[PDB]
């Protein structure tokens, strides 16, 4: 089997991407944030504290003839940006782009933090990291990809995120028309539950390539590119007037600037992030100070190849017995 679904930026800055997901019988369609940095499929629901729902589409398990309460199971998760959610668990039928999993754990939110409430466009998350990170207790549950894997034509999914435009998540096949040149594959460590890999270095604009190992995660659920402070300083030094602002919470730059590109290494191959991808617009409405898309990972504890990086590539998440990651230009 295979599946194919379009993923759509939630706003004009590509702050996140939503993908429609069919849950239950009859289908209840929710727009979920596909997140290769976590491993829980959780949704806004009829159980969510009413004051914490503000415009989201909810899952109502009592209206699904295939929903079954997973007795005694609870979940609770906290993300790197400080947001959180928690609740109980149903199993139900879940389909993405034509690909169907029966008995998928659908984690029903009883509580969500303010950032989730305030984002009316995201109805929940669909985790695509390794199932070892799944938070359901006392019986850990598998991701949608993990459940679908054996049935897929090939045990892979691909992320093809757009810049200020829709893109595609495919399951079970590699669309050879979706990228240019060849796909370069690189080793993955699953030791922390992530799609963790080592970039071979970077370049700023038309500058020379710096060969240096950068360990980080491929994370579709993180907006920006978080890299070591040395790397980030070298980038923003090429932008007149750019500075790190503790009050804003990262590097800002004059909105009048033309940003240089940023290149990262995948083995001997090179992925180029156009400068425009690194612009996240005014820090507040009407400001001439703009927020940067490349930020320091210092104090995160891990480097993150978030959407800023991934949307510059066609990315293969290979879930073979020994997982790997593939990157192609497009």
């Amino acid at each position: 089997s295979t599946g194919s679904a379009t993923t759509t930026p939630i706003d004009s800055l590509d702050d996140a991407y939503i993908t429609p997901v069919q849950i239950g019988t009859p289908a209840q369609t929710l727009n979920l944030d596909f997140d290769t940095g976590s491993s829980d499929l959780w949704v806004f629901s009829s159980e969510t504290t009413a004051s914490e729902v503000d415009g989201q589409t909810i899952y109502t398990p009592s209206k699904s003839t295939t929903a079954k309460l997973l007795s005694g199971a609870t979940w609770s998760i906290s993300y790197g940006d400080g947001s959180s959610s928690s609740g109980d668990v149903y199993t139900d039928t879940v389909s993405v782009g034509g690909l169907t999993v029966t008995g998928q754990a659908v984690e029903s939110a009883k509580k969500v933090s303010s950032s989730f409430t305030e984002d009316s466009t995201i109805d929940g998350l669909l985790g695509l990291a390794f199932s070892t990170l799944n938070t359901v207790s006392p019986t850990q549950q598998k991701t949608f990809f993990d459940n679908a894997k054996a049935s897929l034509d090939s045990p892979v999914f691909t992320a093809d995120l757009g810049y200020h435009a829709p893109g595609t998540y495919n399951f079970g096949f590699i669309d050879t028309t979706a990228y240019t040149g060849s796909i370069t594959y690189t080793a993955v460590s699953t030791k922390q539950g992530f799609w963790e890999w080592t970039s071979t270095g970077y370049a700023v604009g038309s500058g020379t390539f710096k060969s240096t190992s950068i360990d980080g995660i491929a994370d579709t659920g993180t907006t920006l590119l978080y890299l070591p402070a040395t790397v980030v300083s070298a980038y923003w030094a090429q932008v007149s007037g750019a500075k790190s602002s503790s009050s804003v919470g990262g590097y800002v730059f004059p909105c009048s600037a033309t940003l240089p590109s940023f290149t990262f290494g995948v083995g001997s191959a090179r992925i180029v992030i156009p400068g425009d991808y690194i612009d996240f617009g005014p820090i507040s409405t009407g400001s001439s100070s703009c927020f940067g898309g490349i930020q320091s990972s210092a104090g995160i504890g891990i480097n993150i190849f978030g959407d800023v990086a991934l949307k510059a590539a066609f990315v293969v998440f290979n879930g073979a017995t020994t997982p790997t990651l593939g990157f192609a230009s497009k």
